[PDB]
């Protein structure tokens, strides 16, 4: 098994996913504080796929510089906050799901 | 902890993404040992989106129980090795990305 090469791919995916989580947390905050801006943010995201997170951030710089700053900031905090718990949490989630599917497959016999 | 909801949502996402990576690897092994099953698998993945990994596995066990059991095992083994590299890779990539976006933002009026 090619653990490191798959890790590199997974890292690229996770970079975009954590940008998505940052945008999500900021939207939830704006929904209490400035709903018009949360709405604007929601519309921007349907025009620009967060999957292409570098392109997403560059596009936003043309329309809302302050929000880009906020996303980069939150995404950085999130990463630092979350990343070290991930190995255990992901492996645990997979073990649980494996148990679940095995029991369903046994019921399927 | 902190970011519990985020960390959890991220874990479930990576669980699906690592299932994708498991199926991809298995598909490659099957192309050598049982090309007809490699083809069945490709067709199966076209019709069932791997992003919905639990539904994918639940559908497959109706048709091919052995392959489900193999995916469960591979995705766990893969996760063990992949998650060891992930934190530092993802942090350093976010760092590089920030650097690029920072320059982009600072260099314009």
């Amino acid at each position: 098994m090619e653990f490191k090469k798959v890790a590199k791919e997974t890292a690229i995916t996770l970079q975009s996913y954590l940008t998505y989580q940052a945008v999500r947390l900021i939207s939830q905050q704006l929904s209490e504080t400035n709903p018009g801006q949360a709405i604007w943010l929601g519309e921007f995201s349907k025009r620009h796929p967060i999957q292409e997170s570098d392109l997403y951030l560059e596009a936003m710089m043309l329309e809302n510089k302050e929000l880009v700053l906020r996303i980069l900031t939150v995404r950085e905090n999130l990463a630092e906050g979350v990343l070290e718990f991930l190995p255990e949490m992901v492996l645990s989630q997979i073990k649980q799901s494996n148990g679940n599917h095995r029991r369903s497959l046994l019921e399927r016999l």
